[PDB]
């Protein structure tokens, strides 16, 4: 049973994505996160190579399970008569991106260098394993603060990686491209795109760019903090409206504002100590 395999510790939030609770599995008091999600609440639903229909989380996070540190691993998943309960990885000491922000403000930009390349590593890593995030945003990234490593959660509005047009989206307005706010159409690789040119922004200034519909579709961004011009350039090409002139992984990797990255324990170390 899940009650004598775990220690049930406080609440970590809860929200559209269901309940998460902080934990301790009992045997060699690992910390954990345990994640409830009610049956009827799921948006995605997957179906487990022996037959067994599961929420489509349990399915991505399986698909992506290696060695790397950048995406959370799902250790166990359990499921309910009305609910799933998700076993999850726990950083510790850990903090999500959206406080760290709250707390800090805008981020010097090699912080914000060190941190994009490693979201960007992190989903060519679920793009590679055939999974699309849907959900980028810094409240989806928690920072593991001793090591200075970050890590992708919550694949809860996620989706198998296609080629054909998406119809469907339950992840954040406000991170959402131009083509889904028209015409309820988007592509994988370059909708990630945009909520990844929202996440940078975010970073180098502290808020997003964009509140209201209109000026997601107008896509003209004002920096509201000093931004040097490089890193400005790189915003504005993931940021592009026709979703075909936005950056692949590669041209962002190697965009110059991208270049001689921090290692994560010197980020720890100079950044985060
Ligand atoms: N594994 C974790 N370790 C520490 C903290 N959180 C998680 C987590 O999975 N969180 C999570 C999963 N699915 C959806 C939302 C999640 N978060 C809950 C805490 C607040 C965070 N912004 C979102």
């Amino acid at each position: 049973p899940l009650e004598s395999q775990y220690q049930v510790g406080p609440l970590l939030g809860s929200g559209g994505f269901g309940s998460v609770y902080s934990g301790i599995r009992v045997s060699d008091n690992l910390p954990v996160a345990i994640k409830h999600v009610e049956k009827d609440r799921i948006s995605d639903w997957g179906e487990l190579p022996n037959g067994t229909r599961v929420p489509m989380e349990v399915v991505l996070l399986k698909k992506v399970s290696s060695g790397f540190s950048g995406v959370i691993r799902l250790l166990d998943w359990f499921e309910r008569p009305d609910s799933f309960v998700l076993i999850l990885e726990r950083p510790e000491p850990v903090q999500d991106l959206f406080d760290f922000i709250t707390e800090r403000g805008a981020l010097q930009e090699e912080l914000a260098r060190s941190f994009f390349w490693q979201v960007l590593e992190a989903v060519r890593h679920c793009h590679n394993c055939g999974v699309l995030h849907r959900d980028i945003k810094d409240e989806n990234i928690l920072i593991d603060l001793n090591r200075g490593e970050l890590k992708l959660i919550d694949f809860g509005s996620g989706a198998l990686l296609k080629d054909t047009v998406y119809t469907d989206f339950d992840g954040t307005r406000v991170y959402s491209p131009p083509e889904w706010i028209r015409y309820h159409r988007y592509h994988g690789r370059s909708a990630a795109v945009w909520s990844l040119g929202i996440l940078l922004y975010d970073m180098v200034c502290g808020d997003i760019p964009f509140e209201h519909d209109e000026e997601i579709i107008r896509g003209q961004v004002f920096f509201r903090q000093r931004v040097s011009s490089e890193c400005q350039h790189l915003i504005r090409w993931c940021l592009a409206l026709r979703p075909s002139d936005r950056p692949t992984f590669e041209e962002i990797q190697n965009h110059p504002w991208m270049q001689d990255v921090l290692l994560p324990q010197e980020t720890a170390e100079i950044h985060l100590h």
